[PDB]
């Protein structure tokens, strides 16, 4: 499957690609405003997520740092990035059909459009300012605006025994971003596509 990764920021992002366990195609590459960088996802995939990294430094090695997203300090991501991360997260040919949405459950980094290119689905987007309104109790230093699982390691937020509700948090996420899961046990915002079908990131979508 083919995803075009698209920055429309202002800003250079550094796009990651990755199944936790191995990068996909080449894993992470920089993209300044404007860019596109196509890359392919082997049919299968389950668990796949791309995301932006924003802010980094990386040596003529490509061993380096980001300020959100950081995937162990490499360019060509193996493993998931370090949170706030807007993720686009995907599962391709579960019996016969692929699996799209955004996620807010690792926080919000750069707004995201992610859209079929093919026919039979409609795409999901948060592209509202959450950075800008995100709560104080919530906003990442190094930039974003994290979960509430991350900065404050409950059960409830991070739902370890797989009871948890909607917390005050958790409504700031959705009320900002309605089609974005915002706690782990969330009402599915989920599309179904299919099979086979290719795909766009686009960060910034709206600016």
């Amino acid at each position: 499957a083919t995803f075009e990764i698209v920055n429309r920021c202002s800003y250079t992002v550094w796009a990651a690609a990755s199944k936790g366990d191995a990068a996909l195609d080449a894993g992470g590459r920089q993209l300044n405003s404007g860019e596109s960088w196509t890359i392919n996802v082997e049919p299968g995939t389950k668990g796949g997520k791309i995301w932006a990294r924003t802010d980094c430094y990386f040596d003529d090695s490509g061993s380096g740092i980001c300020k959100t997203g950081d995937c162990g300090g490499l360019l060509r991501c193996k493993r998931f990035g370090r949170p706030p991360t807007t993720l686009a997260e995907f599962s391709l040919n579960q019996y016969g059909k692929d699996y799209i949405d955004i996620s807010n459950i690792k926080g919000f980094n750069v707004p995201m459009d992610f859209s079929p290119t093919t026919r039979g689905c409609r795409g999901v987007r948060c592209a509202a300012d959450i950075v800008g309104q995100c709560p104080a109790k919530l906003k990442a230093p190094g930039g974003g605006c994290n979960d509430a699982c991350t900065v404050f390691q409950t059960s409830e937020y991070c739902c370890t025994t797989g009871k948890c509700g909607p917390t005050e948090y958790s409504r700031f996420f959705k009320r900002l971003c309605p089609d974005a899961f915002s706690y782990v046990l969330d009402k599915p915002t989920t599309v179904t596509c299919p099979g086979s079908s290719n795909y766009r990131v686009t960060f910034c979508p709206t600016a």
